[PDB]
């Protein structure tokens, strides 16, 4: 779910608040995204935003009512190491992942404030 994504990108990048930081940033970085990546930060988003839409696809996923952004998964955050939990079954396990991935994408790439709040016309 949404609250775990956050606290995942805390346990990689312990100074940021995401929902703050990373939410509408770039094309791909909120809700929806359309058009080209406008950096790499946006290109972890465009391949989270994939991701989802995978995930969407699983038998296990289309059994239940949650979707990605309220599905509850368990994870663990430990020396600032994510680890999702094998107690997941295939749906939530397949969303931990995602969001393992883009956590770790997401410290690994330059930020740029200039793409905060952009607008998706430029999409
Ligand atoms: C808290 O950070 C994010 C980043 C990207 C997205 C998204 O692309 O839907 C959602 C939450
Ligand atoms: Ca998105
Ligand atoms: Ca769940
Ligand atoms: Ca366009
Ligand atoms: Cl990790």
């Amino acid at each position: 779910a949404l609250w775990q994504f956050n606290g995942m990108i805390k346990c990689k990048i312990p100074s940021s608040e995401p929902l703050l930081d990373f939410n509408n940033y770039g094309c791909y970085c909120g809700l929806g995204g359309s058009g080209t990546p406008v950096d790499d930060l946006d290109r972890c988003c465009q391949t989270h935003d994939n991701c989802y839409m995978q995930a969407m696809k699983l038998d296990s996923c289309k059994v239940l009512v949650d979707n990605p952004y309220t599905n509850n998964y368990s994870y663990s955050c430990s020396n600032n190491e994510i680890t999702c939990s094998s107690e997941n079954n295939a749906c939530e396990a397949f969303i931990c992942n995602c969001d393992r991935n883009a956590a770790i994408c997401f410290s690994k790439v330059p930020y740029n404030k200039e793409h905060k709040n952009l607008d998706k016309m430029n999409c």
